[PDB]
């Protein structure tokens, strides 16, 4: 109806301004593939111009590009395909339309990984996003569908016990201790400060049914309906990134079936993986990392290109930890599609043992060129 | 509250005894003016007192009139420009509060100062200070703040490449020879010694979260969190003033479309320019100068008079808290705000010519008199 009265004005009136922008929404978007689609919609009255709004809102960089646009269901990629799959492929590196992605969340999969090196690595975890089919994603879902798809979490969530015994924290009755614990223990969010989610819409009714959950031993969190339906999120000091990983797989598994029995399942299919909402996060849409003291490496020349190579991504630090240290580092796995979760936990277990054996060199003053990886 | 507990006392009371201070707070803080706004605090909790403190604790400094006064965060300007306006009117030679600041980073608007006489000049030196927009200013910020800042700071600045390539070296990894080294070398920024650092509560914490980043030649350097943010600088040995600006406007944008990048901004204003911790540093925040071989002029009557009238600041070797020794004095640009960086560095070029020229008279015995210009 609003989108019958666009469609009276010609294509180019309608056409955004997107001269000075810099996203990958903005790259693609062409004056006929504007013409072409901003008369679609999903069954959920999704249009394209609810798809790049946030593209349209937020310029981005030259140097960052950022991705310009959003899902707002299951079937926003299908019916947009000829906008999403030229930014997925060219987000996740040459994923190609006719690709088929690969999940393995089986544990066992993995070599090693039980015993990266303490003395270095301070903490390790593994997180993803997931969405339930059948309701549309943040970005356009009702205050109903939210409280629908918060009722489902907490049911399932409050059925896992043991090892994933926990509770659950609505962002509305949140008092201030709960808030302060959930900050020191870094297992709060707020309401998005960041323009690239608040343009998208996803930022409605908040914080109404938005929640926190977490195990009584804090190893295993879920973020209900913050970025995307569920955030899940495996942790623990130490190096034994096997045990988070196994924790992750085992928690999302209990959870799944827990929707199942109720006959609800996970947004997935062969060739996006598991669908959410930005199509950055697609596939596995996981970030598999550890918190590393390498004040050697870090300080040197080609640290950057060193992950680069691995395939992995860095992000400095602001605690006690890395002030004491002098270069403790947030690296986790760069990929998120066209690769399994076992693999990318693998890049990160293989990256990571060979981070230390370069930092091991620079403590003893040795060189570490001869060490140096070739780009994976 | 601290702030409600002084506000039982009447406002004569806690009104601070200054008559025995020169400096711009003095000149300025009426019993009046302090009624008025002693109860105001910024959204950071900063108040009219922490404002005022340095000003207050020191009623002078050996070497240069003193402002007096700090700012904690962005919104001190504002909260209490009934101070800040008539300081910055007196400190900027006029600079009244319906002016406007200009920039002007085109290092082929400055014409000549590529060739000044190496038989005086031994080293050519621009700098200047940035903040980052949602952080509270050293004399304030926590030490979460600071290092969230430095964090911030050697992300962007790994980005550098060229000949700007370079490294971060954390205060508290360096030997206390490596930095003495570099303090002694004019490079690094000395112990916090100053008294207007120590009063205003700039040396919190020291030396966590602060550091050095610099290129390979030491010719672009980066101060982490001493007394702003950022206190970017360009220097080398010589009078080739030209490329020591070039280098520094260069520097200087990268640095800005770095941060961009990431979404922060700068803290700026069309009225202010760049907001600082000292209002001595608004505007262009630019200190554009020369270590040079002034024996004669140096113990002249006329000298600061010259420099006054040039619009020049003198200075000792090792900076303002210290005195010239070997005959070597630090001259730069007196005013930052009201002028562009441009006609600053331009005002140092000319300045510096007549200063050589009085130089070389002297040496001959030809006590010149005719050469005094006119106050700019
Ligand atoms: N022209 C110059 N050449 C070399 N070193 C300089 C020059 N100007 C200043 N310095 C050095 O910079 C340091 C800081 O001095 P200060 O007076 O505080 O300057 P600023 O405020 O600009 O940083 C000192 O160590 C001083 O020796
Ligand atoms: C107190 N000072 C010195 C300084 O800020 O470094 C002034 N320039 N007013
Ligand atoms: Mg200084």
């Amino acid at each position: 109806s609003h989108n019958a009265l666009k469609l009276r004005f010609p294509a180019e009136d309608e056409f955004p301004d997107l001269s000075a922008h810099n996203n990958h929404m903005a790259k693609v978007l062409t004056p006929e593939l504007y013409a072409e689609l901003r008369a679609k919609s999903t069954p959920s009255g999704f249009t394209l111009d609810d798809v790049i709004q946030t593209g349209v809102d937020n310029p981005g960089h030259p140097y960052i590009m950022t991705v310009g646009c959003v899902a707002g269901d299951e079937e926003s990629y299908e019916v947009f395909k000829d906008l999403f799959d030229p930014i997925i492929e060219d987000r996740h590196g040459g994923y190609k339309p006719s690709d088929e992605h690969k999940t393995d969340l089986n544990p066992d999969n993995l070599q090693g990984g039980d015993d990266l090196d303490p003395n270095y690595v301070l903490s390790s975890r593994v997180r993803t996003g997931r969405s339930i089919r059948g309701f549309c994603l943040p970005p356009h879902c009702s205050r109903g569908e939210r409280r629908a798809i918060e009722k489902l979490a907490v049911e399932a969530l409050s059925s896992l016990d043991g090892d994933l015994a926990g509770r659950y924290y609505a962002l509305k009755s949140m008092t201030e201790a709960e808030q302060q614990q959930l900050i020191d223990d870094h297992f709060l969010f707020d309401k998005p400060v960041s323009p690239l989610l608040l343009a998208s819409g996803m930022a409605r009714d908040w914080p109404d049914a938005r929640g926190i959950w977490h195990n009584d031993n804090k190893t295993f969190l879920v973020w209900v309906n913050e970025e995307d339906h569920l955030r899940v999120i495996s942790m623990q000091k130490g190096g034994n990134m096997k045990e988070v990983f196994t924790r992750f797989c085992t928690g999302l598994t209990q959870i799944e079936t827990l929707f199942k029995s109720k006959d609800y399942e996970f947004m997935w299919n062969p060739h996006l993986g598991y669908i959410l909402t930005c199509p950055s996060n697609l596939g596995t849409g996981l970030r598999a990392g550890v918190h590393i003291k390498l004040p050697n490496l870090g300080k040197h020349e080609k640290f950057s290109e060193v992950l680069k190579r691995l395939r992995l991504q860095k992000r400095g630090t602001g605690g006690v930890d890395t002030a004491a240290v002098g270069g403790v580092f947030d690296v986790s796995n760069a990929d998120r599609l066209g690769f399994s979760e076992v693999e990318l936990v693998q890049m990160v277990v293989d990256g990571v043992k060979l981070l230390i054996e370069m930092e091991q060199r620079l403590e003893q003053g040795q060189a570490i060129d001869d060490l140096m990886p070739a780009q994976k």
